[PDB]
């Protein structure tokens, strides 16, 4: 078949309606002595997601969408959970979720998990 081709052009096409959706643009780049609470254990941005597609850096389908993920569980942290920034990560996400049902995404992920549990026992 194809290998890894047809979900990275899924994974860019779903990067793609993020930067697009409403609000989104607060997740596209990386914020520019800080305090301890301000630091960034993982930082991920929609930029820096993109770069790694264009490179080829993800190995499984799983991995693309953890680093989308991580910008949301990033986005609740450093976030009140009745702030703007907060209720537009909360709608992105819920976004990206159902986009990932629509495009057929969790499929690869169910694959990918399905071929590497079966590797370790056989």
């Amino acid at each position: 078949f194809q290998g890894n081709k047809q979900w990275y052009l899924l994974a860019n096409q779903l990067i793609l309606s993020l930067s697009k959706y409403e609000g989104g643009h607060i997740f596209e780049k990386l914020v520019d002595c800080p305090d301890y609470y301000d630091v960034i254990k993982n930082p991920m941005s929609f930029s820096c997601i993109k770069t790694k597609l264009k490179k080829g850096q993800y190995a499984y389908p799983s991995e693309f969408v953890k680093d989308v993920q991580l910008i949301f569980d990033n986005c609740s942290l450093y976030n009140t959970s009745n702030s703007v920034v907060a209720i537009t990560g909360k709608n992105i996400e819920t976004y990206f979720n159902n986009q990932l049902i629509v495009m057929g995404y969790n499929n690869f992920i169910l694959k990918e998990k399905k071929i590497n549990d079966m590797l370790k026992l056989v």
